[PDB]
């Protein structure tokens, strides 16, 4: 007997990387949908008896800690930011990806600009270099697919006054990705807010964009200093972790509990 | 010389719980602002070369690890949710308080409609009791005041199965506020949304609303087993905890970290 795409999905839903499963191997689907069933169980109560850590949380924890132990100040600032930060941005009318709140005020689609106007108010009263990051939720519209989520969440780490220099960039980056034990390359990129990028890329997975300022933009911000900064979406981080096949599987999410489907 | 009410609010800004300053002693503001700029200067340098950890972030590790050492999975679920939602709560047409978002969905006012869905979902899957928590950003438009911020953090906490009795539901609280180090007492209250609560107040401060369940509510989210929850504001255990005046000092915020004023 054949699958129906339905009982596919449904299939594919309850599979996970590790197993090794074919859904085509001729078995019906009622076995194979109860095997899998069984052994997502197991692998919930495995966590519920033994973890009971979410992975975005924990993961939000470890960079926490990292940054943390390397100078960095840890900064929580707003999700919902004035629209006109979008325009000050040069977002000219991904603007179309801005969730709009109300009349004056989006769900912030990065944390750059919260980021500017740290470093510009902290560098009045604390010595150089000034190092912070911020790890939380982001917005944006996507035309969704494996690699994109509505709501997402970004690590943004960022240095202003000395050492701020591509090679060290580089090695931030590198330390950092060695730590989760992430393989990357550097490659050059660009986009519309910034210039010129250092995108990092596991194969085609864009992880991070990280930006060598000064930049022109830096005077809309009151930001004269040398500086260099990176954002990394933590569920891209996941999904090479955990080889999920689909973003999702990382996501806030009611769907999914640690890539494992809570529709048991 | 007699200070003005801009100038007031300029050394309000910079004065914490701590100091010991009268701002109407005849001394001159230049003097009280020189003084007070120098302290915070100090604070947030010392910050920085010894801690680095926000206060809200650190918060929120430290309640996480309390809940998880005690048998609860930490979730971490949409805070985008579907308008729908607030309509199945019972929040008839607190509903001038929704952020909306596009046309069919909102910021979430709180964390309970997620996890009545997890409660269902883990129930098919999980041991009894099942024993979940979540802490994260909710919003509500609010009429500005020192204890209501238009976005802010919350715990919520809750079982379903056995357990889930009054005196627990005390116990775990107590537990938790005894952990923090934070005096409270018990008071009947009433809701829309849930009725009757168990209203967890230091002073006249609201920290919690607490529920015991069963409530006619359960059948629209199929919650068909007893169950105990409570919400609570993280800000307001930090406006506790730092003796603040007003909440914005424990908000996500541009204007102050871990309650020193960012313009220095
Ligand atoms: N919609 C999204 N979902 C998940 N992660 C995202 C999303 N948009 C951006 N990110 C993550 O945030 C990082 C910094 O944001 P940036 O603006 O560079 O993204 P981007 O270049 O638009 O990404 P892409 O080209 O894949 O759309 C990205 O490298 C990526 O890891
Ligand atoms: N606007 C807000 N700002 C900060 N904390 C809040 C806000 N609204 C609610 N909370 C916190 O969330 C907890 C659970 O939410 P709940 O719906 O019981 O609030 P509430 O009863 O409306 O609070 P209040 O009566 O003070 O407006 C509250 O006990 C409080 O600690
Ligand atoms: N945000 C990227 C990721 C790369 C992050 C670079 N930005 C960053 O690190 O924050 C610090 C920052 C410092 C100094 C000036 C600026 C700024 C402004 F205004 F844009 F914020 N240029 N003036 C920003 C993305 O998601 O597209
Ligand atoms: N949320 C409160 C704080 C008190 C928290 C009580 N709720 C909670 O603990 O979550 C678990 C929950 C379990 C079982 C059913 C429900 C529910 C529904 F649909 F409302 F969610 N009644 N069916 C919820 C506030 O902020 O007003
Ligand atoms: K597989
Ligand atoms: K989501
Ligand atoms: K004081
Ligand atoms: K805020
Ligand atoms: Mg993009
Ligand atoms: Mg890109
Ligand atoms: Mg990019
Ligand atoms: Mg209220
Ligand atoms: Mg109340
Ligand atoms: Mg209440």
């Amino acid at each position: 007997p054949a699958l129906t795409k339905s009982q596919t999905d449904r299939l594919e839903v309850l599979l996970n990387p590790k197993d090794e499963i074919s859904l085509n191997s001729g078995k019906p689907f009622r076995e194979l949908e109860s095997e899998l069933l069984s052994r997502r169980k197991k692998d919930l109560q495995q966590i519920y008896a033994e973890e009971r850590e979410n992975y975005l949380g924990k993961l939000e924890r470890e960079i926490t800690r990292f940054f943390v132990d390397r100078g960095f100040l840890e900064i929580k600032s707003p999700i919902l930011i004035p629209l006109e930060y979008i325009e000050r941005m040069g977002i000219d009318n991904l603007s179309k990806q801005i969730f709009r709140v109300d009349k004056n005020f989006c769900l912030r689609p990065m944390l750059a600009p919260n980021l500017a106007n740290y470093l510009r108010k902290l560098d009045r009263a604390l010595p150089d270099p000034i190092k912070i990051f911020e790890i939380g939720p982001c917005y944006r519209k996507e035309s969704d697919g494996k690699e994109h989520l509505e709501e997402f969440t970004m690590l943004n780490f960022c240095q202003m006054g000395s050492g701020c220099t591509r090679e060290n960039l580089e090695s931030i980056i590198t330390d950092f990705l060695n730590h989760l034990g992430i393989d990357f390359k550097i490659v050059g990129d660009s986009c519309m807010v910034f210039g010129d990028t250092l995108d990092v890329m596991h194969g085609d997975l864009e992880l991070s964009s990280a930006v060598v300022g000064p930049i022109p933009l830096d005077r809309e911000w009151g930001i004269d200093k040398p500086w260099i900064g990176a954002g990394f979406g933590l569920e891209r981080l996941l999904k090479v972790k955990h080889d999920f096949k689909n973003i999702k599987r990382a996501a806030r999410s009611g769907s999914y509990y640690n890539g494992i489907s809570t529709n048991l």
